[PDB]
C-alpha cells in the first residue's frame, strides 16, 4: 500500500510525502522483504502437453474459456 499510490494518486504533493516516507523508513534489502513476504493441468491443456489432435481440442479450450466467466459471480 506504500507503493501502490504511486501508479495511482497523481497529487504532486501525495507523491512527493510518499516518497518522504519510504525515505525515512528506508531502504529494505529485497532479502528481508521477501522474508516476511487445480489450474495446473488446465495450463498444460493450454499448451497441450498431452498432445492431443486439434479436434478434440477446441472443445476443452472453448468450455474453459465459457467456465472462467461462469465461475465469476461479478458478472452473472
Amino acid at each position: 500500500v506504500l507503493l501502490n499510490f504511486l501508479k495511482t494518486e497523481q497529487n504532486q504533493g501525495t507523491r512527493r510525502e510518499a516518497i518522504r516516507v519510504l525515505g525515512l523508513l528506508g531502504a529494505l534489502d529485497p532479502y528481508k522483504h521477501k522474508v516476511n513476504i487445480s489450474d495446473y493441468s488446465t495450463s498444460e491443456m493450454l499448451v497441450n502437453m498431452g498432445n492431443l489432435p486439434l479436434d478434440e481440442f477446441y472443445p476443452a479450450v472453448s468450455m474453459v474459456a465459457l467456465m472462467r466467466i461462469f465461475r465469476d459471480q461479478s458478472l452473472s
